[PDB]
């Protein structure tokens, strides 16, 4: 009677799957698989009243369960990480996330039990297995407080007498710029002997976090830097070489 | 009687395989393998009425099942991932899919219990084990909403006085182009001091998702950009060098 009840239940499931709309052969194969699995489980559970030697079933079930346990580790790990994400999540829907270990960059669209769906920046869907969120570092640029501007000014080696005044002028310009956050790091220093130029680092932050506003402020700063450099008699350096001719 | 029944059943299977058309020696070898496997399973299951010490079979079966369990992990994992794909699939037949972790690029042709068959873009079949779809990220360009156009305009360092007007002209041209989606990102800014040029980024989207239409729109935009740049007196920059002669 137990076998009849289980068979009728999975038969109802099978016609349910068919009515949902699916290939018939696949439904038959899945129904079989469930049939054999249920039969094996019942035989192992109900194998003493009409059963066998109590040593054979132990070994057989141990081998089968051991093989199944190592075979299904990844599928179960994904769902376990999904439960963990449900309880403790480092991001929310709509957050732009990133990782230095794997390519998962994009904005979160859906968080599921098995995979997370993320919209990339070329408008494509990306499906990430949940287990990855248990072994890699996740960065959240969507929760940033400032946008950083970093650049290098490469002057000619013959402009060594004007490095200090140029550095001071650039620092003053950055300090008086209305779009620059004055409570964050602000460094302008000459710090590198390059192959063909003397390099000056520029390192600052903007108040805004909007993409277009940050880009506009960066462009304005770059143009002002060009004007400052060219007004002091210096110039930017191309790659240079010394040629000896026969 | 059980052994006779099983032997006759697998013999019928063996002649079935032969009639299907296959090498005779391979069929004999497979029949043997099944013979020995069935004999071992029956001995371990039926080893108490005429059997042995109830400690030897436990150890023997444990060792055998442990070895078999670790030996067959990959084959069973592929089928488990096939079942998972049957129930929860991130793609469908005819979808162009991709992955940043492995080379599986192509359009899905068949989804099976063990492997997935994908048609590559040089018209070749590729067979991907199903377990890969449980540990890697899958991108679906076949479900994209827009096609992206990104490029860089490199102007000469002597064209620094015309960057703003060129940027404004390019932005206006992109804003008035009938093939550009105006509800998506649209950025045109000067954002890089390159080695030999000043770089302007162009970043926009098209309404269409068709390959040929997107390529045609991109070509039209590129030609218009060339005309705009050349009409303002600027020019594109080749790699440049400064040479000092003895
Ligand atoms: C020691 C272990 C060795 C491996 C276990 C057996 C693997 C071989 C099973 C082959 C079964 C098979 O080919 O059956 C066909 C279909 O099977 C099916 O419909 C799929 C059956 C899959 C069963 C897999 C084992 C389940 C175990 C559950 C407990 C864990 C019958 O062909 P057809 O007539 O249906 O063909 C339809 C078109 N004519
Ligand atoms: C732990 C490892 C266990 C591995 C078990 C592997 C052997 C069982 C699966 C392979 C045989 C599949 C035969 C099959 O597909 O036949 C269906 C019924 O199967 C059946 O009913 C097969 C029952 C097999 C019971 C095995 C019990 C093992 C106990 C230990 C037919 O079904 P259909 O009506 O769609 O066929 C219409 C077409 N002929
Ligand atoms: C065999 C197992 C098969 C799976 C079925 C079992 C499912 C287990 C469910 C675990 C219940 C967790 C209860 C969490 C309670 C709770 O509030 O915890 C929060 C999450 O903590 C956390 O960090 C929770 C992490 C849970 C990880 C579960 C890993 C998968 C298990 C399998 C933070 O704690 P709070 O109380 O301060 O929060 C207050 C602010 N919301
Ligand atoms: C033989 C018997 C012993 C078996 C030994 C282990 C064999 C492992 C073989 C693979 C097992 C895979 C289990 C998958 C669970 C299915 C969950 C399910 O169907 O409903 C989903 C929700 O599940 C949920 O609500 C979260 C379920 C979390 C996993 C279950 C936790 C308890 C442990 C269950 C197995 C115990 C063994 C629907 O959601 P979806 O995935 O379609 O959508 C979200 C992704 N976008
Ligand atoms: C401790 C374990 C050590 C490893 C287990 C034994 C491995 C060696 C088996 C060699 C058998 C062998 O060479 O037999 C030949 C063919 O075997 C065959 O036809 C293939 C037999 C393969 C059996 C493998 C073990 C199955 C175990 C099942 C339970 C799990 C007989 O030669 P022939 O006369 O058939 O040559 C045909 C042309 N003349
Ligand atoms: C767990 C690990 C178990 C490992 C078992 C390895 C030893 C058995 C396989 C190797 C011997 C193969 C011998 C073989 O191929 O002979 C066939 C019959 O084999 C047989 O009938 C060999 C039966 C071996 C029974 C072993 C029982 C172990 C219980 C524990 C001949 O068959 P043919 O008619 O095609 O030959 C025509 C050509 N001579
Ligand atoms: C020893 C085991 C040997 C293998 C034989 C056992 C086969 C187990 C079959 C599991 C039955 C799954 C039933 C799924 C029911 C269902 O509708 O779930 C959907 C898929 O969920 C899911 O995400 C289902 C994931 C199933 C993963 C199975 C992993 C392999 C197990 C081995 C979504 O749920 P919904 O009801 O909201 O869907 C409504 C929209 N279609
Ligand atoms: C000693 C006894 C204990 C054994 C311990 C584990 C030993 C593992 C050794 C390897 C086992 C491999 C099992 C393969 C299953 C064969 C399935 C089969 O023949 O029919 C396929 C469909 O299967 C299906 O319908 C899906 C079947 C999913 C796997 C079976 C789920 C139950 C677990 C069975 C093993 C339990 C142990 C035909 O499809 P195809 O692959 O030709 O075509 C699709 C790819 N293009």
């Amino acid at each position: 009677i137990l076998t009849i009840k289980l068979f009728l239940l999975i038969n109802q499931f099978e016609k349910q799957q068919i009515k949902k709309g699916r290939d018939i052969t696949s439904a038959r194969i899945m129904s079989r698989i469930i049939k054999i699995t249920i039969i094996v489980v019942l035989v192992l559970l109900y194998g003493e009243h009409f059963g066998m030697s109590l040593s054979g079933l132990l070994t057989f079930g141990g081998i089968g369960g051991l093989a199944v346990g190592m075979a299904g580790k990844d599928i179960l790990s994904n769902f376990f990480s999904g439960i963990m994400l449900y309880f403790d999540r480092p991001f929310s829907i709509g957050d732009w996330i990133r990782s230095p270990d794997r390519n998962i960059e994009g904005t979160v669209a859906e968080i599921g039990w098995r995979i997370t769906k993320i919209t990339t920046f070329d408008n494509r869907p990306l499906y990430v297995p949940n287990s990855l969120f248990s072994s890699i570092s996740v960065e959240n640029p969507g929760r940033m407080t400032n946008r950083r501007i970093t650049t290098t000014i490469g002057l000619r080696y013959e402009d060594a007498a004007k490095v200090g005044v140029i550095v001071e002028a650039v620092r003053e310009m950055l300090k008086n710029h209305p779009a620059i956050d004055q409570r964050q790091t602000l460094l302008v220093y000459f710090n590198q002997f390059a192959d063909s130029s003397l390099n000056i680092m520029v390192y600052c932050f903007t108040k805004t976090t909007v993409w277009a506003e940050w880009l506009a402020a960066q462009q304005d700063v770059y143009l002002k830097i060009i004007d400052i450099v060219q007004s002091h008699g210096a110039d930017f350096a191309f790659p240079s070489q010394t040629l000896y001719m026969d």
